[PDB]
């Protein structure tokens, strides 16, 4: 209908970070003396590439009072970027008060430094009453608004007169579960009964098609002997694997984290971190940590080390720590090697 | 979420100096007082002193103190420091003394400082309580800083990202590997494998007769005719893989297997392809097929487009061929004609 679809969106990758410029008050690489940063991208892709150029004491004599701060690319592919950039004055508690955008969105090439003039004043920052240096600490926030702004799309207007369902690999072999059909074989696990076949199984599984075809197949097709896990867990994997969802997961992600790692299934063992991962707690660390290790769950760990470093506060004197102090030395002396090298 | 750190590293460090029976020091001496050496912080890495002129060494010193310093000891030429110096607060005095504006390059046994202190006298006047025992004190702290930074940090992180989803993977890993090899099907010399629960699922028409009780004996000498071997090929990539690349130059062929394995989604995509292949010529036999196969979008597509190009579609003696072959299409095509013009005489 109307004829034409035009429907032009703007793609805006948006994207902050913050600065940490130790004891600012008597710094004083002033009138020229370049100070860089730790060059940062937005993650999508490496193509964009940022260097921080600051000068205590501006350039020129105008900015006797005032400083001005320029972005500088430092290289990229040749395609003309757009983009728009914004910085604050941050307060102790690290939210932004005195927020200043770019006007425009300023057209970068390879080599460019853009920024403004006399940015901001000196004696402001310098202020006491203001209270913008607490411990003479100065922070800068930023936050990238990169656009692409290159789409063009044209036609169709298709009525679409018949409607075509997507592919029915997964439903069609989901509803044959409850119908238990097609089932030549019996699987039992903890002495319930649930009728399946190991010719999909095998399929949708390497551990289990490799354990298989050797030696067992040929006498114990019938019966396999599974206690590793309850069957609430074995049927959230079987529903997994013919249907290609879990998604009874928030209640029972650990235990299907635990299984999951046992057969080496990895996007169960992801998703179900991704369950856990917004329900760390200070009560809940510890063993998250013991479980995350024991899996292998590398990212749980580093995620789980940094909820440790936010909240060594409390977390510390929490029972779960001590019984892992005292039974996991390994863990505690990672947490140590990451929290002490890497933040130091 | 950078992290940006920047650490800038500072060591400050001090060395108090005191001089006993000050006044008595005033006159055996006319240029300096060597002081003796210090370090701290950084593992006494480096080595720093001091020298007071009681009497000037130059005539502008001659009017005020000087305590200019040294340095004794360093490996790198370049080092910025800031002095700040003063006396250790006996008394109340945490003012009356100077600072270092400007961080200097200290090089290796040079000496650098400030000379304008104080009048003689009146650093000698006991009213401003500067003779604790007739000593003085002094809080020399040092402040060295260093060419900037040691950048990053990073602070790289997005949840936690997830691996690419496994549902054709592992099809397509397990035929590349040639294992459990559940039968052997000889169809057109060439020899294919495949499994059981999967060809049924995708194929109802493979479940048909195989759900008759018979299974062993049907795929050891399994008839398969109507579909040449290399549409068998393309159907076991397309079942798999779940991609069908060479599907536009084999559609005919396809779309008539699908028919008769009754694969609507096949039927569809072998139709979709068709939609875009129309052309003036051969319009003719296009709506043949599609009519042979019962491709009711295809034909009413067909049908469009000749109601849109009759002015040449009908030139061409496909469709008096039609024509004669095909009455009935001929009789239908005029009652849908005189139906939808249903106005003029």
């Amino acid at each position: 209908v109307a004829e034409s679809w035009c429907y032009t969106q703007i793609k805006v990758v948006k994207f902050s970070y913050m600065w940490t410029i130790n004891n600012f008050s008597f710094c004083r690489e002033e009138m020229g003396e370049v100070i860089k940063s730790s060059t940062f991208s937005s993650g999508a892709n490496d193509k964009l590439k940022w260097c921080l150029r600051v000068n205590p004491k501006g350039l020129d004599e105008e900015s006797k009072d005032y400083l001005s701060l320029y972005l500088l690319l430092v290289s990229c592919p040749k395609s003309e970027v757009r983009a728009k950039f914004k910085f604050s004055i941050l307060n102790a508690k690290g939210e932004e008060t005195k927020a200043m955008e770019s006007q425009r969105a300023y057209r970068f090439v390879q080599g460019k430094d853009w920024g403004f003039k006399k940015f901001i004043r000196r004696d402001f920052l310098l202020d006491e009453a203001n209270g913008l240096l607490p411990d003479d600490k100065l922070t800068l926030f930023c936050e990238v608004s990169v656009v692409q702004d290159s789409v063009n799309i044209s036609g169709q207007n298709t009525m679409n007169m018949v409607k075509v369902p997507e592919c029915r690999l997964a439903d069609e072999l989901g509803g044959l579960w409850e119908n238990s059909r097609f089932t030549d074989c019996c699987l039992c696990v903890a002495g319930q009964e649930f009728q399946a076949h190991k010719a999909i199984l095998a399929a949708r599984s390497p551990v289990f098609s490799a354990m298989f075809e050797h030696e067992m197949e040929e006498s114990k097709k019938n019966r396999v002997e599974i206690n590793d896990v309850e069957p609430e867990v074995f049927k959230e994997m079987m529903c997994f694997i013919y249907t290609g969802k879990a998604p009874n997961l928030d209640k029972m992600a650990d235990d299907l984290l635990a299984a999951a790692d046992k057969y080496a299934l990895e996007r169960l063992k992801v998703m179900c971190e991704d369950a856990l991962c917004s329900n760390l707690s200070v009560e809940n660390a510890a063993e998250i940590l013991i479980l995350a290790d024991l899996h292998s769950a590398d990212q749980l760990k580093t995620q789980a080390v940094d909820f440790i470093n936010y909240h060594a506060s409390d977390v510390l004197e929490t029972s779960g720590w001590k019984s892992m102090v005292v039974s996991h030395p390994h863990l505690v002396a990672e947490a140590y090697r990451s929290l002490a090298s890497a933040q130091c």
